[PDB]
């Protein structure tokens, strides 16, 4: 559907994320059917253009997805600013037959490439005027199209809700402070580390909510005048009271309410100055801008540049440059000018001391957020002493990120004056009684351990629902968070049904979904299963690269998932497979003789590998042991095949960033959305819910949370497979089988 | 509300009307005095003898449950209006009479 | 009077609406969510004002579909002091 061509570039701050970007612009435009040339090095090469610019296949964007910055240069150009570069660019542009221009990059990037495109015409007229391009080529090329993509990890450009590569910077950090956290609690030292962000403190925030430190240093929130001695109240309280290890971030952009940068030597200096604790100041440096690409990334990035080329498609000159990004969870598209107006009107309001007005400028999910950590970090004294009553419970198979999750509502149920009672193994556990009462610091330093430390079960409460009513008897519990999987969700369906003959359980329940399959309903990402893409996406890409060192091999990867195959599929994408049979595709003989066919035309090329996926029970009868025959038997002569079974590395180890925040952000709005129902409904001194709203999945919808009832979601699920009717990334297979020959 | 013994309803087997008195009236607008009521008194039971409106109002007391809890008491209708349009039941109680006494006043009409 | 109540109606109206829809334009899409964003045009005692359309609920009876309370009901002592 096109006859035109395209134009790639990488400017700007890089960031890991671009090779995968780059891909996905490459491939879709060849598969609508343009032409698309490669920029090396971005504005300067393109000024220089000859040989720096060269038109590319299928193959040239290939075995790079999984590597972080970019392979065609970013360098930074200075002549691009004045107009004689730029007419340079144009003219290289033009001799080329470019007339759509995908950049990708930072604000900087997207301001200079706006303006490139509001004077083409005038550039063009010039060209023709000294003679060295024709009119009619002129006419040909009269108009220019934009597509920008923010490549960068600060995460500051204001019309985006995540940028491209800032997921995986958060993955670097982490694995620098796992890193530090150990010897830090072996010595008792406190650390100060000094994360990037220009101007941007979205990367401290995140750090220091994921990892739990017990202080921050962020722009949007400069500390309050005198805070020197509010750290030694707080840390000399932590550090007495049981805290081994203390951890301080600070963005590279902190200031104060006078707008005077703060340095980490200033940080450092306080702390041997007024505490005495032994302490040392680190520099995560540029550590932070590469490596292997996490999965979201590598996933958003494709995406993105996949609707970037559809937007450069369909748009006409009338139109303005227009940016692909995030919105919710899906794909928005809005103009360039407005986000790149509204980024310097934020950061100038910074400036000026003007800081409220660029909060609510920003957007509210960085307040809210900010919120959150100042409640967990640290505790205030309590004052309610409320009447109710919670047991928490881990039901399904261990997910990374289930003890987050419940360190989150343990801590946010006793700052409102509950007492929280924890439940081991589950429905089966609360059975057999052996709950115990837990305490603010008994759930300390569980963010980052993988699995469930409390224990869980598959057991459904109906076989032991007699004994279940007996323990919330005697311990006289008032409500129920159980977080789990699909097992949750269908013993929170039975308490229900039950409630018409017991009452004791008239009751409060919530469940917040925690299962790597992704497949509790209500929900579009369940809690951990971020975790479960990346432990797959890194187990595939050592296979496929044990299958390239083995020229002409194949494997069959039989990745777990229930019926659902949302880990097959993202995982498939996040890692090139050629395909990932799943459930909610149902496929013949005829499919797999395609695919067959495919390979054996594929290993005529340079890249003699394959890699197909499979949900470990995506249909009845063909097994992976079938497929691994038929793929040998009709691949006779021209490759082997080899099988393999990712089976609980699936459950991955440490969880990932992403995981460790949303667990918390779950854990404290399930607890207040709880603690609203649990008085509401308050009479005679005693709770009785019995209602359908009192009984909820708090999930993540479209834009932000939403609790829809368990009854209502009773008529959205299919029991007999365990999955949900509809769900929303269907769509991701498109995006899948284009991005493959 | 007051407590009945065998002798107080001995000989109503053959008068016509209700002696207890009847009403229209549905309980969602006073729902909070009868659950005041159902507690006072600690009613385990309502026989709710009556027309439409005793659906009607038995459908309102089950769905009041979700917030009340002394309204978790059995309940049980019992079709009585001579319209015959109460659902579930094909010959409603008094509707023969009404039937009667149509026929006699179309026989006078006839005849007249 | 209803003709000339009804063109400066529809001018005042519409310079509001403009000026609010301009206000609420930003990155990229239209957004309104204020209760500022819904109000009706009315020439109150003295001149025009916009009031909004959720908080005159208080204000309203929907039983018998009129406000609470009207100006006009001072008339009601001129019309029977006139008659004798
Ligand atoms: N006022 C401008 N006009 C044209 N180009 C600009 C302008 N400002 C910045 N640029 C472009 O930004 C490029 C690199 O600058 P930089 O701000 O560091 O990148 P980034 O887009 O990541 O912020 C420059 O090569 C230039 O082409
Ligand atoms: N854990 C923290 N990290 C960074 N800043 C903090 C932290 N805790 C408090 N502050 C800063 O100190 C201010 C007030 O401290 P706070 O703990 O809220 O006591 P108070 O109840 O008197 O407000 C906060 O608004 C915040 O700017
Ligand atoms: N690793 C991820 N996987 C899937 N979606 C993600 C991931 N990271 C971020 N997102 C999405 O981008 C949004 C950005 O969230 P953020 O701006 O930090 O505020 P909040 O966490 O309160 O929603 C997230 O809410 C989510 O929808
Ligand atoms: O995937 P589900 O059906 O939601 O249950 C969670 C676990 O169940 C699994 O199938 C694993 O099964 P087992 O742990 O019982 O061997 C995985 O999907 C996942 O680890
Ligand atoms: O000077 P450099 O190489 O851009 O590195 C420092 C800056 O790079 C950035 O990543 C800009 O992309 C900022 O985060 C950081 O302040």
């Amino acid at each position: 559907g096109a006859g035109k061509a395209i134009g790639v570039l990488t400017s700007g701050g890089d960031a890991q994320g671009m090779n995968a970007a780059v891909r996905a612009v490459t491939r879709m435009g060849i598969y609508v059917g343009a032409k698309v040339f490669l920029i090396y090095e971005g504005y300067e090469g393109l000024v220089e253009g000859g040989e720096n610019i060269k038109q590319a296949n299928w193959l040239s964007v290939s075995n790079i997805i999984q590597l972080g910055g970019t392979i065609i240069g970013s360098a930074r150009c200075k002549a691009f600013t004045t107009r004689e570069g730029r007419r340079a660019a144009a003219y290289n542009l033009v001799q080329h037959g470019i007339t759509n221009l995908c950049v990708i990059g930072g604000d900087g990037s997207l301001t200079g490439a706006n303006i490139f495109r509001s004077e083409w015409g005038s550039l063009l007229e010039e060209l023709v005027a000294e003679g060295k391009i024709s009119e009619t080529t002129a006419r040909t090329y009269s108009h220019l199209n934009i597509a920008g993509l923010v490549g960068s990890i600060d995460n500051d450009f204001c019309g985006t809700d995540m940028t491209i590569g800032t997921d995986s910077a958060l993955h670097r950090i982490m694995e620098v402070i796992d890193a530090i956290t150990t010897t830090a609690q072996s010595h008792q030292r406190t650390f100060v580390l000094e994360v990037m962000g220009r101007h941007c403190g979205y990367l401290a925030l995140v750090s220091a909510l994921a990892s739990g430190a017990d202080w921050l240093f962020i722009p949007e929130a400069p500390p309050e005048d005198g805070w020197e001695n509010f750290m030694c109240e707080r840390l000399g309280e932590t550090r007495s009271r049981g805290s081994r290890l203390n951890i301080i971030i600070i963005a590279e952009g902190a200031i104060d309410r006078n707008g005077k940068p703060i340095s980490s030597s200033y940080v450092k200096d306080l702390v041997v100055q007024r505490l005495g604790f032994d302490t040392r100041v680190t520099v995560l440096g540029h550590v932070q801008r590469g490596g292997t690409p996490s999965a979201f990334d590598r996933i958003l990035s494709s995406k993105m540049g996949m609707e970037a080329v559809m937007a450069l498609l369909e748009a006409t000159p009338d139109t303005p440059a227009c940016v692909v990004t995030l919105s919710g969870n899906q794909s928005v598209r809005l103009p360039l000018m407005e986000c790149v107006q509204m980024t310097k009107e934020v950061q100038k309001a910074m400036d000026d001391k003007r800081f409220d007005e660029a909060t609510q400028l920003r957007g509210g999910s960085f307040e809210n957020n900010w919120n959150i950590y100042k409640l967990l970090a640290h505790q205030k004294p309590p004052k309610e002493k409320s009447n109710f009553s919670l047991a928490i419970l881990n039901v399904g198979a261990p997910a990374a990120g289930m003890n987050a999750a419940v360190r989150s509502a343990v801590r946010t149920g006793i700052s409102h004056g509950h007492t929280v009672y924890v439940v081991h193994d589950g429905f089966e556990g609360l059975a057999k009684g052996q709950v115990q009462e837990v305490g603010w610091h008994d759930v300390a330093g569980w963010l980052g351990r993988g699995g469930s430390m409390l224990g869980t079960k598959r057991t459904l409460p109906k076989g032991q629902l007699e004994s279940i009513v007996e323990n919330i008897r005697i311990y006289g519990i008032h409500a129920l968070l159980v977080v789990g999987g699909f097992e949750a969700y269908e013993g929170v369906l039975q308490l229900v049904e039950a409630r018409g003959r017991y009452e004791e359980l008239c009751i409060v329940m919530c469940v917040i979904p925690a299962t790597i399959s992704n497949n509790v309903p209500g929900t579009d990402f369940s809690l951990g299963s971020d975790t479960a893409v990346n432990a797959a996406m890194e187990s595939c890409d050592r296979i496929k690269q044990s299958a390239s060192g083995t020229k002409r091999r194949v494997f069959i990867v039989e990745t777990m998932g229930g019926y659902c195959g949302y880990l097959a599929t993202v995982t498939g994408i996040a890692v090139g497979a050629d395909a990932a049979y799943v459930f909610e595709d149902p496929f013949n003989i005829h499919d797999l003789k395609v695919n067959v066919e495919h390979m054996t035309e594929k290993m005529k090329t340079d890249i003699q590998r394959g890699l197909v996926l499979r949900n470990e029970k995506c249909h009845d009868y063909y097994t992976t042991e079938f497929l691994y025959n038929l793929y040998s038997s009709e691949g006779k002569g021209v490759f082997d095949c080899r099988t393999n079974v990712l089976g609980h590395l699936q459950q991955g180890g440490a969880p990932t960033p992403f995981d460790r925040n949303y667990g918390t952000k779950l854990g404290v709005k399930a607890m207040l959305w709880l603690s609203e129902k649990l008085r509401e409904v308050y009479r005679k001194g005693r709770v009785f819910a019995n209602a359908p709203d009192s009984a909820c999945v708090i999930g993540l919808k479209k834009k932000a949370v939403a609790f829809s009832p368990v009854t209502e979601l009773k008529k959205d699920t299919d029991f007999e497979h365990r999955m949900p009717r509809e769900q929303w990334w269907l769509s991701l297979r498109l995006m899948l089988k284009m991005l493959a020959q």
